[PDB]
């Protein structure tokens, strides 16, 4: 079975590191740079390969291959901060830069704290470079397995076609 990189990108707290815990399991806090998670959608099954920053967006020292190879990258963001979806520009250069070809996903982190703005992605990038968007929420779980369930059916049927 094939397994397919995924990246977590994004500005420091914006809880990336929240949702490779809740990847990894079904856990909120107040290890590894990697996890894999075996996903079946309909007669495909695919690994989806999490990577985790580690840190290093704190110091901006992300390397380059943090990008290689890397068939996703879920851009995230806190719904409730509107700088960090500001500065997702840098990071879907750096995506670009490094792993064209790559899907790009939108996830609206933090949603219990929202009620900001942010409400309309408004075409960030062309080309229907964005497959879809996600709100989510680490501390309370709503919409992170949906995320990722619609991810790997997305990119499972990516390549097939
Ligand atoms: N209320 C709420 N808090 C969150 C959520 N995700 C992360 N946090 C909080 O944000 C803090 C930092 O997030 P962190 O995992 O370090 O994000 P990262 O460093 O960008 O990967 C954590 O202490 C969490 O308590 C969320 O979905 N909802
Ligand atoms: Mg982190
Ligand atoms: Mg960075
Ligand atoms: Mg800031």
């Amino acid at each position: 079975t094939p397994v397919l990189k995924v990246i977590l990108c994004g500005e420091y707290g914006v809880g990336k590191s929240s949702l490779f815990r809740r990847f990894i399991n079904n856990t909120f806090v107040p290890g590894l740079d990697h996890f894999e998670k075996l996903y079946q959608v309909a007669d495909k099954d695919v690994k989806l390969q999490l990577w985790d920053t580690g840190g290093m967006e704190r110091i901006a020292s992300v390397t380059s291959s943090y990008y290689k190879f890397a068939e996703a990258a879920i851009l995230v963001f806190s719904l409730d901060n509107a700088s960090s979806f500001h500065i997702l520009s840098q990071h879907l250069l750096e995506i670009v830069s490094y792993a064209e070809n790559a899907k790009i996903f939108l996830c609206g982190n933090k949603s219990d704290l929202e009620g900001d703005a942010d409400i309309e992605t408004f075409c960030e990038q062309c080309h229907n470079l964005v497959n879809s968007t996600y709100k989510t929420s680490c501390k309370t779980g709503k919409g992170i397995e949906e995320m990722f369930a619609d991810i790997a059916l997305q990119r499972v049927e990516a390549n097939r076609s």
